[PDB]
């Protein structure tokens, strides 16, 4: 049904909440929700442990017999799966994660696979323990991204960070 509701407007199309994004999809009963996953759709922690978890572990279940016939992701890339009771879709989405050398100029690739899809509840990719920088990861986003991103940030001070920075 899509219905977002308490989205700070930043541009035409992009927009932001503080909150996390398990509580947003099960109010807002969104026709995708992003994940932000890894290579290998392992979803043991932050935002695809959480998705994974409100699941009761079916989104794993799915992923595994996913990787098993198709192997892993690229860097960048992405995977349509089920949304189970979140969502109608999962996009799972790989950012790079710098914490671990990856190359920051995949973002641009890992945002534009959001043009695929009319509207979407994601998190800010390659932010938390991926280790890029959360203003520049924004950045990418609205400069990439020409459909319709709800941006679900759960952590108060980062969120006001990020409207602040925006807002210079
Ligand atoms: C930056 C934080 C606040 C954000 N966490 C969240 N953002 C929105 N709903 C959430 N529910 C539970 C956590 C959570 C975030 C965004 C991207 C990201 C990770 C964390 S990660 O470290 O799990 C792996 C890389 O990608």
């Amino acid at each position: 049904v899509n219905s977002f509701s308490g989205y700070l407007k930043l541009t035409d199309n992009v927009y932001i909440k503080n909150a996390d994004i398990v509580e947003e999809a099960k109010k807002v009963k969104p026709t995708v929700v992003v994940n932000a996953a890894n290579v290998y759709l392992k979803h043991g922690g932050g935002v695809a442990g959480a998705l994974n978890k409100a699941t009761n572990n079916a989104m794993q279940v799915e992923s595994d017999d996913y990787i098993a016939t198709n192997g892993p992701l690229k860097v960048g890339g992405s995977c349509v799966l089920s949304g189970h009771n979140l969502a109608k879709h999962c996009l799972h989405v790989v950012g790079p994660n710098v914490n671990k050398g990856e190359d920051i100029q995949l973002l641009k690739s890992a945002y534009e696979n959001f043009n695929q899809h009319e509207v979407l509840l994601a998190p800010l990719l390659s932010a938390g323990i991926f280790g890029a920088d959360p203003i520049h990861s924004l950045r990418v986003c609205v400069d990439t991204v020409r459909t319709n991103v709800y941006l679900a940030v759960f952590d108060k001070n980062l969120y006001d960070k990020l409207v602040s920075s925006f807002l210079e």
